[PDB]
């Protein structure tokens, strides 16, 4: 059914600010995942600095990418056929962890064959968009 991941990720000018308020480009990193547990469970240290071994399993493939204030970035990734979810998540400086706002997943039946899904990234935060 979903041969490609196509996601349409899009910044704000004013994204991943910092203490001054003086926006800032930031990596987002794209996942294909067997599942989503462990992806969902590890914090921000976790699954960006961490040695997750069943995370490290889960993860069939990944990309990062540099999204600067006001750009977007278009990901049209051969999508495997193991890939049941796709994380995507920021390498904000601020993330805010108690709200959980620095990452979304997206299970297969939320992609779409031959539209992406947007994915707008403003101040610290990330959010699936029509």
């Amino acid at each position: 059914q979903i041969k490609t991941l196509h996601l349409d990720i899009r910044a704000r000018e004013a994204i991943n600010t910092s203490a001054a308020g003086i926006p800032l480009s930031v990596v987002v990193r794209i996942y294909q995942l067997k599942d989503n547990r462990s992806f969902d469970s590890a914090d921000y240290q976790a699954l960006f600095t961490g040695d997750n071994e069943i995370l490290a399993g889960d993860i069939i493939a990944q990309k990062d990418v540099w999204l600067q204030p006001g750009g977007s970035v278009a990901v049209d990734m051969p999508l495997d056929d193991a890939a049941k979810f796709t994380g995507v998540a920021a390498m904000f400086l601020e993330p805010d962890q108690k709200k959980n706002t620095w990452r979304v997943v997206l299970g297969r039946d939320e992609l779409e064959p031959d539209t992406p899904r947007l994915i707008e990234v403003s101040g610290n935060t990330l959010t699936l968009l029509p």
